[PDB]
């Protein structure tokens, strides 16, 4: 159904993701008419939860967002300052604080497994994983990958964390002076070990750098922007102050967009336009000063005063933006600003063998939540933290969670539609799970029930997992999209338009900035109420 | 004594030719029902003789040749000799890298021009100085890569390795980081003596190659400059599609010695029957049945080996990591069959004739590259098939998501996007092309379990740290790694030939060195070093 603009203002939100839904909450709280246009048959976008039909209450897994490193909170839903504060307040604003259950980043019982170079160990046993055979000095092994990488990113990350506390941008300025570096080129040409390590003051070799990447991140991560590596350290809480409180949503992250879709309806009506793929955006007349915006979605023209686009950048490259009058830098930013891939494989088993089972030698796994890591194709294993300590614990496992090259390669085995490749994938995954945990292949096969795989890099609605900028992207093209187009009536938003890529808070920040520019240009009288309800700044810290 | 060749690609078929010429028993194991691997030609069933297009290999920058199949020295000499060895010289028809008549189109930043008109494509609005625009991207990139390429080209002529040694000293650079931290423009350009900014570098990448290329190894950019002949080359393609090469080699093998192919057999495990016994054979679990061999030559792409069980192959720790870290690149192609060769005979919305015969058109729109058919021209039935899109790196990752969905709704979205971009690049109405469309065929090599990527595309440091590990054998010297990845001519057929040459060389060296003179005499004294 069509909406209605009291005062002549109707905002057209493109995309029913968390970014678009957040824009709706803000506009709805400010008595601004809006309309959400969604290409698919569902809302939530990359908050995608899959429920196995042959499972119980907690036999699901999040294909997209699953964990949230929130600041500490009281029992009433007030969150302390922090990177993810904006997310925590959104949960409280929707009455979801009681649904935020603990997420165990590390195993709540026995440590998770590490399996690299044929060497199997548990996290904390200080194993070398045969690094000496690779040529890694003995001094490096004793220091550790976590300690070395933290020393290189620390200075940058600390400066950005100071921007958030002290309300400055100098930290970003210094970061941008180094944005031309990839994480690799920074280690190869700039980084020098801290004197406290007792190492030679010299740059690392390729062998050492690839050794850092292996245990620190994913294959090919370090070839992308250094800026991304520092930002991901801040989001993960690797270099901050206040302790982080990992949380996930009871029932899957899909509860968040579902609750927001109900909140937006309880007041008035339904402002969603589903199954309508935006094919063109632009001013009705680019020369007229007060021309509205036209959004051709689902083959039907729709008029709006302003448009807030949460579409991922590769999708805008498929939309006709002729009459949107983007400048030459914004046009190029849509193409060059890089995205990253990712795949997830969820398997439903007959039992939570990882919690109660045992290996070939009788040793109990005793894993509750947490993760296991390996250099095998599956790279990462994530055990369910939801449903533990319940009548029906979860039988669902994330048998694979890959990034960058590991996701690009594995993706070819996903979504093929061929029976042969669905079985190859299953045998490969179980085989890697079998090696990582020290069990026979048949032990897991006898417990398999259903398999679900997803490749965000082959999804036409996202065209990539998330933004993952390469070197120089932030310093040359990011700013162009932070200002509007189409005579100020087209606002770019989405997780890509933020410094928290691959996080929900990034989508929220982009919506905040989009509404801020909208109110600033149409109804500045609402800025005080806007600041009071949604914050004075997107990112700079502030008390609840 | 019997060698097990894994993979019926051009690399495996070449290994078979060599072993067959040296009277060495072999057996080819192929997972699919076809031979040629990435030599993939698609024939539209509703088309004519030349209504096909090469999904993989399609063009070959061969050295100049006489009328009897003798090729002068050059990077692609080994390929030319293979065509002659198979009696295919008369089938090598011209390939037009540039339009054989009027130049191809360029469409960047909304500015449309023809190749050669020296358009700036509105670069001044991007901040590109007038001095850079006058010099040009081609002239700048050639100035930065020239030194490296010349040193490597001298290695091939003078038979040395000093050039490669110098290249490896700089392998830690990506092409981007080289411009940002080391490169200084030649004083002859009249530019400031300082490294290029990000804006300028992305401007170079936009017109020189594909989105995201410059984030990968500098070495790869230098090697691809040598393969393309940027150092004269005689571009050629195969009459009827590149599939003729593997098909012709399969016939050459079925007549002499009988058939020796094992099709529809997916290799799932490789290793010694007993890793402790000194003279243990190699076992290859293919199609669920064990097969014994004396030596195994694997042409499987590196990501595929990561899905094979190599427990009893006794790889060292560097080889294990090389399989994972050695990076591959993506690529997609979209071939469209039209009612007529409108690009050759049609006209735009303003009446101006396209007048395009062969060649290529370039744009910053999602399709990036358009390739017009050079095969079938000057025939009763010229080709009506167009390569509407040919992407690399990031352009392929994005487009790939719209390919292979299996859903009719999104296959039409893709078709509308492609035709719409073709409409803008050529200055025609969308309906002008739609009225002439007949069939569409798209392929995403980054979504294919038999390749798991288009080809090797190493990142910084891969050549200098991990490439060597896979060039030595495993499994007590009974497992030899081959394929285009194991070469310095990635994404080229000659690279697969070089890998096969080196694999056979090590095999003969360790089992029957008495055959090395015949091996050298028939297939060359070196994989890469030039010869007559
Ligand atoms: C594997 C993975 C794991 C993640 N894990 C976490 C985590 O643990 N914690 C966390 O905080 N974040 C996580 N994230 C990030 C989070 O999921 C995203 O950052 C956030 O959901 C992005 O929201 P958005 O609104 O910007 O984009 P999206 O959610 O992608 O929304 C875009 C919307 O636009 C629609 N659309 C697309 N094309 C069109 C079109 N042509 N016309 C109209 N509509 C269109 C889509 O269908 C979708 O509804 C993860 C992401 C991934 C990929
Ligand atoms: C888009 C594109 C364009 C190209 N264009 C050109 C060009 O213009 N000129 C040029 O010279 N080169 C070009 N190339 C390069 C050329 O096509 C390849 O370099 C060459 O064909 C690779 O041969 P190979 O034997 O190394 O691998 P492949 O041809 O991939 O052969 C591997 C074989 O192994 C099989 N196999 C896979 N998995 C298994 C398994 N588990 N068990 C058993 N068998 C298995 C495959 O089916 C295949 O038969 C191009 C490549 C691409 C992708």
């Amino acid at each position: 159904v069509p909406s209605s603009p009291p005062g002549g203002e109707r905002v057209g939100i493109l995309g029913a993701g968390i970014g678009g839904l957040y824009s709706a909450l803000i506009l709805q709280s400010l008595d601004v008419p809006f309309e959400i246009i969604e290409a698919s048959n569902r809302v939530g976008g990359r908050l995608f939860t899959h429920k196995f039909p042959n499972g119980g209450k907690y036999d699901y897994y999040d294909v997209g967002a699953m964990r949230y490193p929130l600041p500490k909170s009281d029992d009433k839903g007030n969150y302390q300052p922090g990177v993810m504060q904006r997310v925590g307040q959104l949960f409280t604003y929707l009455g979801m604080h009681k649904q935020l259950i603990p997420y165990y980043f590390k195993s709540n019982k026995s440590p998770g497994f590490q399996y690299f170079n044929g060497v199997r160990a548990r996290i904390g046993e200080g194993s070398s994983f045969d690094a000496p055979a690779l040529g890694i000095n003995s001094s490096l092994i004793d220091i550790g990958v976590t300690k070395i990488v933290n020393d290189a990113v620390g200075p940058f990350a600390q400066a950005l964390f100071d921007d958030l506390q002290k309300h400055t941008t100098t930290g970003w300025d210094d970061m941008m002076k180094n944005d031309a570096y990839s994480t690799r080129s920074y280690f190869s040409f700039k980084y020098l070990p801290s004197p406290s390590f007792g190492l030679p003051s010299e740059h690392f070799s390729t062998r050492v750098i690839n050794w850092l990447e292996t245990f620190d991140k994913s294959t090919g991560w370090y070839d992308r922007g250094l800026t991304e590596t520092v930002l991901e350290a801040i989001a993960f809480g690797e270099v901050g102050d206040g302790e982080v409180d990992w949380r996930c949503i009871d029932g899957g992250s899909h509860v968040l967009p579902d609750t927001i879709a109900a909140f937006l309806h309880k007041k008035g009506g339904n402002a969603f336009v589903m199954n309508a793929s935006v094919t063109a955006i632009g001013l009705e007349n680019p020369n007229k000063e007060d021309s509205p915006m036209v959004v051709v979605a689902g083959g039907q023209k729709r008029k709006y005063s302003h448009v807030i686009s949460t579409l991922p950048l590769p999708v805008l490259r498929t939309v006709d933006l002729k009459n949107s009058k983007l400048d030459i830098v914004q046009s190029n930013a849509l193409r060059k600003l890089q995205y990253g891939p990712s795949i997830k494989i969820g398997i439903l088993f007959k039992e939570p063998w990882w919690t109660t089972g045992q290996d070939k030698n009788g040793e109990k796994f005793d894993l509750v939540g947490g993760q296991s890591y390996t250099d095998l194709p599956i790279r990462t294993v994530v055990y369910p933290s939801y449903g533990v300590n319940t009548n029906a614990p979860s039988n669902t496992l994330i048998a694979s969670y890959c990034w960058t090259n590991d996701a690009e390669r594995m993706g070819s085995l996903i979504g093929t539609g061929a029976a042969t490749y669905e079985e190859q994938l299953e045998h490969l995954v179980l085989s890697n799970l079998a090696a990582v945990h020290n069990t026979d292949y048949q032990y897991l096969k006898d417990r398999l029930v259903d398999v679900h795989s997803w490749d965000w890099n082959h999804n036409p609605l996202t065209m990539g997992a998330f933004a993952f900028f390469g070197p120089g992207d932030f310093q040359d093209l990011y700013t162009s999209l932070n200002r509007p187009a189409a005579n100020g009536k087209l606002h770019f938003a989405g997780e890509a338009l933020s410094v928290r890529h691959a996080w929900v808070v990034g989508a929220l920040d982009s919506a905040w900035r989009a509404v801020y520019n909208y109110l600033y240009v149409t109804d500045p009288a609402k800025l005080p109420k806007f600041f009071e309800l949604w914050g004075k700044n997107a990112e700079w810290f502030e008390q609840p």
